């Protein structure tokens, strides 16, 4: 893979925000002249697989479509390891389970697979001091965040250093396959153990050029998202900036030891979350206390894929919530100049947010992961490796 | 790259047709140790880039949208040799060589490109005395078939050994990925220097396509089976324009000149090394010929309009089949009827015979050096 090499780079305390870096080559081959070009950079293929080897790609699924999910696997390169997060029907789960065995069984390659609402999941965390998701039916309730705490307990119990997330709602495996290199090439790139890559791919339209009043729509929002984030750091800042190109990457990846650093929020704010989270712990505007990081930083990729990204979700409560959850957590970052607090009101209210006079909920987010103890996750699921292992 | 083992294989004189072959994993890794588990075929990736560092990608342009076509090469493996093959608008063109020298420049990697309309390829063919594609005005006229004659002729004279077709019309240059893949996958698994691979992929218009699809691979069948005497199944991919195939094999193919290429490729296979002719190829004879059929992960969205123009694909394949000189009575007979039942015309009515070129083994390669001699550079892309 042959990636340009971002020609700007934000720095907001030890945070590393890197501009876009569009992927110009796929597969750039097997290196042996080097040839040193100063604008870019060749990742090596067998580099590449290497870090894959340490990597593992969540897969999530609630009832999504078999042959698109199976077609989301073939596609993965070989050395990452795949767990399949779940929240389907009790007997939909079941066929994926059957799914994943298969796959992996001829692919001759290792796979975990679990379900959201397991109770044994439930009894782990709150054996390893971690309660904060249980529901009152008694189990690990359901939402987006939720389902990354698990995936991150599992990535972490299975020893890889990198996790990154891929959308089963994809008919392309081979979009797949670059996704998931364009991970690898980051951490190849990257500097530090504490590593984010968060991919995009962005679309140009016209008068005479089609995309459906819905298409539309859906980046004047993105658009707005990312520029809520550069009112963020741009507030702290001083100066302007328009870096962040990625407030919703819902495909990412990031460095285990950077994943376990971070709180998590439960609806889309998620994605736009991890930013804000970032920059309120290392951005300087506080005490950071974590020394390995505070020593070697954090380097945040943004990478721009040549494969489409085609997802097929749309309509209001999508694209409108998705607006809403995300400038609401700016509106309450500890890092918001007062301008950048009403900017955001502003959009919200008049848009839609019941006036005048209001403001949106602040956020819930769950507590890193660091603080879950480990070793009684891997004392408490003991008799059980054998169900979320696939053979 | 696993792949799914060919469920049977139809043996025809020296030819071997395999059945599809499903592609179960994008790419396998790299073995150190094997389980080769015979369900399947793991192919090592080191073996791939291998066989690419040797295969020519031919990509054919007819004024394609330019970021179409960037983003088609972006995904063209390392170590294949990129061929861009136009007969753009004169302009288009220039826009497609400043396209290409910005990406082999910066990709690091060696590109050809040439305009079938070039008078000096004329020139070139016509001292290695191959004539026959040049037209009226002095030119190559212009024809799917003309343009792989320029791109096998490039292909030989730059010494690789397999070359494969690429179309530009895809919007994901990781599809183009797993094809060239793909390609290089079907001469691993070849166990012979003749060989072929041709990718498939399993609205009303999208209907009447795959319906007049299964017709085509229908009749290419029964072309067969009437030779046999047992009908067969095998043969998926009659119309598959995405094909790659070793350059001493096609060097051997005649070629028909338009939307009958892909159809007459098949038959003339067949006609050629069935075992029902005359065969003197001592080394055809002897390694024999394998057909590779590779159904692909990646869907195929090239966007192919006009409702006719399907209907001219049906005859185009249905006229060859009626034209081998091996359909049986009956077998003419069938493809007739189905034929003016939605088209052809009158009670009866002979569908044109095949305007078909002579195999390019007919032509001097020297010559040729020595004719593009002082030129070699307007091609080769910096
Ligand atoms: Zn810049
Ligand atoms: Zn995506
Ligand atoms: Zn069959
Ligand atoms: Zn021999
Ligand atoms: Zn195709």
């Amino acid at each position: 893979m042959r990636l340009e090499i971002p020609n700007h780079t934000e720095r907001f305390g030890v945070v590393r925000l890197h501009e876009v870096q569009r992927i110009l080559e796929l597969d750039s081959g097997r290196v042996r002249d080097e040839s040193p070009a100063v604008g870019l950079r060749r990742l090596d293929d067998a580099d590449l697989r290497d870090v894959l080897e340490q990597t593992a790609i969540v897969v999530p699924t609630r009832n999504e479509r078999l042959k698109l999910l199976e077609g989301v696997l073939s596609g993965i390169p070989h050395e990452a390891l795949i767990l399949v997060a779940s929240n389907s029907s009790p007997d939909r789960f079941q066929m994926e389970r059957d799914l994943l065995e298969e796959f992996a069984h001829l692919t001759e390659r290792p796979a975990l697979i679990f379900h959201q609402k397991d109770p044994a999941l439930a009894e782990a965390l709150r054996a390893g001091g971690y309660p904060h998701p249980i529901g009152e039916d008694g189990l690990v309730r359901s939402g987006k965040a939720e389902g990354m705490i698990l995936a991150l307990v599992f990535a972490a119990l299975s020893g890889r250093r990198y996790v990154g997330f891929i959308d089963a709602d994809n008919y392309f495996p081979g979009a797949v396959w670059e996704y998931v290199r364009a991970y690898a090439a980051g951490f190849l790139m990257a500097k530090t153990p504490f590593a984010m890559v968060r991919i995009l791919w962005r679309y140009k339209p016209k008068l005479t050029e089609d995309e459906g009043v819905v298409f539309r729509r859906y980046g004047r929002v993105s658009e707005r998202n990312n520029r809520a984030l550069n009112q963020l750091i741009g507030g702290v800042s001083g100066f302007e900036t328009d870096v962040v190109k990625t407030a919703n990457a819902g495909e990412h990846a990031m460095s285990l030891g950077l994943a376990l650093r971070l709180p998590l929020a439960s609806g889309y704010a998620v994605e736009p979350q991890e930013l804000v989270s970032l920059l309120e712990l290392y951005g300087g505007v506080f005490p950071l206390e974590d020394e390995e990081v505070l020593q070697h930083g954090v380097e945040i990729f943004q990478i721009e894929t040549r494969n489409p990204h085609l997802h097929e979700n749309k309509g209001d409560e999508h694209i409108r919530d998705m607006l809403l959850a995300c400038l609401a957590t700016v509106y309450h970052s500890k890092l918001a100049t007062e301008e950048v607090r009403q900017s955001v009101l502003e959009e919200l209210q008049a848009a839609g947010a019941l006036a005048p006079g209001e403001e949106p909920p602040p956020p819930v987010l769950y507590p890193p992961l660091s603080s879950l103890d480990l070793q009684a996750v891997r004392k408490a699921l003991r008799g059980h490796f054998s169900r979320f292992r696939v053979p």
